[PDB]
């Protein structure tokens, strides 16, 4: 499941939008973007795979490593702590286009 990083490169993240160049099944490269906001939630300090507008309570979203997304999110105590999530869990590349599965 996911692992889009095996056939995609030059991945970048700005705010909640993931943008990356992926290879097509029939050869050739395709570029696309998808809003992860509809699939990431903030649970008492940690980002989880569920819709809830996480960026509304999180800031400094940035790309970490090859497939990890690092950000800071508010805990119930109203404090920003370091949080992270593996994009490889559900973000896959189907025909050069990214699709959550």
């Amino acid at each position: 499941l996911g692992k889009f990083s095996q056939t995609c490169y030059n991945s970048a993240i700005q705010g909640s939008v993931l943008t990356s160049t992926c290879e097509r099944t029939n050869g050739g490269y395709n570029t696309s973007s998808i809003d992860l906001n509809s699939v990431i939630e903030n649970v008492d300090g940690s980002l989880k795979w569920q819709p809830s507008n996480f960026i509304e309570t999180c800031r400094n979203t940035q790309l970490a490593g090859s497939s990890e997304l690092a950000a800071e999110c508010k805990t119930r105590a109203q404090q920003f702590v370091s949080t992270k999530i593996n994009l490889d869990d559900h973000i896959a590349n189907i025909d050069g286009t990214l699709k959550y599965e």
